This record gives C-alpha cells, structure tokens and sequence, in this order.
C-alpha cells in the first residue's frame, strides 16, 4: 500500500530509459528511494515543465524522498545564461513557480526538499572533490559529456567543462540513490556512473524521460486564458497523426498521470464525450480520426486552464510581478 | 639607503625579462614592492634552487615584502606529482629546506611570509573567483597558457586547464604587486595580465629569470662533501666555452650576488688566485682560457660546500631524516 512492484511502476512509468534497475529494485525491497531532479535557473519556466513535474508527482506517490535542485551556479557556468546578482532572483521565481505547479497538481510539498546549488557547491569539501575529480577526468570526456547539455559555442569556455563534474558530485552531496532528468542528460549520467566510483562514491540509478515535443512547437505558466487559447489554435496537431504530436504528448505525460483518465469533449453529433482510462485507447481513436484535432486541443485547453488557474491567482500579487519583471527585464 | 634606482637594480639584475616596468617604478618611488614566488611542492629541491633563492635575497635587500607560496594544490593538479596525504609532508620538507637555504645565504627570514596554497585556495571567495574566471577563459587559452608549465600528456586532464587560472588568482589573493619566476612561466604570466582585469583585479608586474643550465646537466641539498665532489667531476665545463656552461651560470646567478665577488683558486704557476668583482671579467678570463675548467669547478665546490654546510647540519636530526624518507619513499 504501495508494494515494491507498484512503487517501481509508478517511478518508471513513461520514462524512456532506466539505468540501474538492479540497484533500484534492491532499494525498493527495503526502503524509500532517494531521488532528485535538477534545473538550472535559466529561462522562465513554461507549461512544458509539467512533464518533469508529473514524474516528481509519481515519485512522491511512490514514497520517494525527493529533492529539487535549483542549480544556480550551473546556470552561471552554462555560458552565463544567468549572471551574479539576478541569479538569486531567478532562484525565487523558480521556487515559487515550481511549488505552485506542484500544488496545482495536488502534490504534497511537505516532504519535498528544495535546495540551491550555492548552499553546498562552494563549500570546502565540495570544492576539494571538484579538484579531485579534475585530476582523473580528461578534457575529452568532460567535453563529450556536455555536448547535448551545455550550449556549444565557437570557442568553448572552461566553465563548460566543469559543468558535468559538478552535476555528478551533486549526486553524492545531495545523498541521493538516483537522479531523474531528460534523455538529453544521458551522457552526463553515464559520466557520473563512471567517475563517481573513482572518487570512492557509489554510482546512482538514472531515470530518463523522453524529449517530449512541446505543446506549440511556448505557453507561459502565467498566460491569460485568452493567450492559452490563441497559442493553442496555432498549435500543430495533424489529423490522424500520432507521432510528433505535442498535444497528444502533453496528455500522455501530464494529463493522464494526473487523474488516470482523460475526457475528450466532443459534440453529440460525433459521439459525445468519451472518457479514456488508458493513453493507448485515445491514441487508437485519434489515428482512426474519430477524435478531431480541434476537439483534442479544446480538451487539453480546458484541463490546462484548470492547471494554470491557481498559479495565475497566487502570482497575482504586486510583489510577484516585481519579482517576475525584476527576474526577466 | 637604498634609493628607488638602487632598489630597481637589485630587484631586476640578472633577470631575462621585466614586464611592467612602468608600474614597477611608480611603486618604488613611493613604497616597498610586494612580491611573491611560487613553488609546487613536487620533487626534492636540489642546488639549482639557489637560483630563485638568490633573487629572493635581492628582493629582501631591496626592501621588498616577499611571500613564498608552497603551492600544494598545484602539485596535485599537475598530473598528481604529489598525492593527498604526502602533500603535507612535502610542504614541511620544502619549508625546512628553503628556510635553511635562505639562512645559509644570509637572508633575514623574519620579514618573509610563507604560505601554502591550501590555506586560501579552497576558501569560498577564492573558489567563486575560480568559477568566475572559468566563465571568461577559453579551454584554448588555458591550454595554451600551461604548455610549458604543466606536464603535457597523451590525454590532457581537466586539472591541467585549471592550473593557470589558479596561479593567476594567487596574485590577487596574496595581495602582491608582482610575481617572480622563471621565463618558462611567461605564458602563465601573460595569461594573468590579460584575465585578472576581467575579474576587476589589477594586472601585476612580472619578473622572469632565464632558464639557467644546471650544474651537472642533480646535486642534492643534503649530499655529502664527497658526492658534491664526484658530481662536480662529472660536470660539463668545456675549456674556453662561455655558453651553455652550468658552472659559470651558477657563479653568475648564485655566487656573485652572494658576495659581489668571486675567487678563483688557481696555482701560482698559472697566476695564483684572482678575485673578480664582476662576472664579465671572469667570463673574459675563461674565454681566454686562463681559468681552467678544473680550477673553475674547485672554486665552485669550495663555495658550494660553504652554502650547503649549515643545511646538512640542521637536517642531521633523526626527525628530519624521518621527514625526508617519509616525504620521498
Ligand atoms: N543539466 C541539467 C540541470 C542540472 C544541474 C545540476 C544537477 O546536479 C542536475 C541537473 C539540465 O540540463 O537541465
Ligand atoms: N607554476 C610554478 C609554481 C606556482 C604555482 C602557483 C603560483 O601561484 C605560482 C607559482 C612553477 O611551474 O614552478
Ligand atoms: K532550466
Ligand atoms: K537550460
Ligand atoms: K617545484
Ligand atoms: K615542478
């Protein structure tokens, strides 16, 4: 209530790939899994963040101890997306917006830990492990590890090479069993599995989501009803096409796991509303062309405005506007 | 007593190159120069260390505030010449041996500051400047800067790229006006002159010695009379050749600045002893072949045993043997 097998299924459902199944099952047989997710405090979170937030939700339902890392320094090291004062402001926008998302999807916040990188990444023992790690890692391996993650520019900065080793050490200093992120990470993840043990630390389990296409190709978490509508009307959803369909993906990765069902809103003329209890059923009806793109979008629009409603409320304070504007000028 | 002009001459004599003459003279017009020298606590110091020690001696005679940096972390980052426990032991061998050298040449120790890198290089603000610097420096520039200094290996380690930026930041954290080292450094020095100002810190004066050939091509600071003799008898000193002559170089860079003269020990049959008050005079007599290699070596041998005598005494304790043996097993 839940058994280790129900835990495993909740944690790993919808992932593209699990590294470390063997240790993962060892742990779940005995105790709760410790896991984190990291986000560099970079650009404004948009509705696509509900994809990783839905997995965090599943981790909590499974009994996991979840940490969220606001990787402020990593934002700095990644070709200075975020500068030195103006990192701290984005940290608070990210903390606020992320907690409102999770509240909105009904995730208990109370056993979720939020930490920011500069709470621990400038400490002496951490900094010492960074040098230690620098003495066994090649520029080659460090460069290879960040290829998909750090912005690739004409003359690579030294910070870009540091970035992967810090993300690996994060696993140890957050004292987790596992890290969850997108499949893009994978080379950083495999990097951490190889080098952490050279520092005498255990390799971690790694859980990778697919790169899920976006709803519009961005819809902002604070956008008005009216802009959600207009952004959706532009959204690309081809009749009968179940590949490369950001609308269907949003349903699969966010709306189904939320209530374990999805309601298509459809006029009586075409069958009336239908409630699907599994994604594969909706997909089949869409391929068969008995769910129209316009009905699919409207069913997502309704459900998405339900998600965004609280968030827009909370952030309808003048301090939060100050924060938003200050954070992104 | 000394004027700024006598100061400048003492500080810059025998150098191959001065960067920053303009600021250097500005400072000496008003106050004492702050300067350091750094040595990675790597292999056992040998008699060739008297070359940089003679310049440190001149810096003190000039009124300079001199810092000596025992760069323990740099020893680690430089392809792990020195490991983690066994760094600290070498630091104390280096501190002991260096102070005995300076005592031996009559340098007052009392206004010389000794510091080791790990006293300050793991601190938070230092570590933050390391990331800061990493965000403006390219792998390319950092790699280019260490080419002559860090051991170049088949697959370069990330630590090798860090090494130059740390040596630059050292200038700021030691609060010096200037750094003295060998000409090999030069690319690290020019690196520091370019990037320190991008962190909002001033560029420093840089003072570079030539790469002086060695006495035997090593003579250890603790070698017995008898091994100094045998090592010298092998030493290469071609008749009439004043280039590439480690014996003459040792005289020019160590023995002349020590007493401002040098005594050639020579039998009456060939003129008897002669006292030279300038290097250029000795050089001329050697080119002319009226100072023989065997007399040149014996004159150096005598003077060198005078240098090493105290040092061998001091280190004739069982703790110091313990230290030596422990440091180099
Ligand atoms: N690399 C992650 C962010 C992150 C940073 C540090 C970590 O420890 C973990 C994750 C991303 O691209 O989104
Ligand atoms: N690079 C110097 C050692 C050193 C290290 C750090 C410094 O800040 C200065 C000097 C050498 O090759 O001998
Ligand atoms: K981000
Ligand atoms: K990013
Ligand atoms: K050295
Ligand atoms: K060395």
């Amino acid at each position: 209530a839940p058994s280790p097998e129900e835990k495993l299924h909740l944690i790993t459902r919808n992932l593209q790939e699990v590294l470390g199944e063997e240790k993962l099952k060892e742990i779940l047989k005995e105790r709760e899994l410790k896991i984190y997710w990291g986000t560099a405090t970079t650009g404004k979170p948009h509705v696509a963040y509900f994809v990783p937030m839905s997995k965090i939700a599943d981790f909590l339902k499974a009994g996991c101890e979840v940490t969220i890392l606001f990787a402020d320094l990593h934002a700095y090291l990644d070709n200075m997306k975020a500068p030195w004062e103006l990192l701290e402001l984005r940290v608070s926008y990210y903390e606020n917006v992320i907690k409102a998302m999770l509240e909105s999807i009904g995730v208990p916040l109370e056993k979720l830990k939020f930490i920011k990188g500069t709470d621990y990444q400038l400490s002496k023992e951490y900094t010492l492990d960074v040098y230690r790690l620098s003495s066994v890692v090649t520029q080659h391996d460090s460069k290879k590890a960040g290829a998909e993650v750090v912005k690739q520019v004409e003359h690579p900065l030294l910070s870009g090479l540091l970035y992967p080793g810090l993300q690996a050490l994060d696993e140890e200093y957050l004292k987790v069993d596992a890290q969850f992120g997108g499949i893009d990470q994978r080379k950083i993840f495999t990097f951490a599995e190889k080098y952490l043990p050279a520092l005498g630390y255990s390799k971690r389990v790694h859980l990778m989501n697919p790169m899920v296409p976006g709803l519009t190709g961005k819809i902002d978490l604070l956008d008005r009803k009216e802009d959600v509508k207009k952004k959706l009307k532009k959204a690309f959803c081809e009749p009968g096409n179940v590949e490369n369909n950001g609308v269907l993906s949003f349903i699969k990765h966010v709306l189904f796991p939320l209530k374990s069902e999805f309601v298509i809103l459809r006029d009586e003329k075409w069958g009336g509303n239908k409630t699907y209890t599994a994604y594969v059923d909706l997909e089949k009806d869409f391929a068969a062309e008995v769910v129209h793109p316009g009905d699919l979008k409207n069913s997502v629009e309704v459900a998405l405005n339900k998600l965004l409603d609280p968030i827009r409320e909370k952030f309808n304070t003048p301090a939060l506007k100050k924060l938003a504007s200050a954070a992104y000028p």
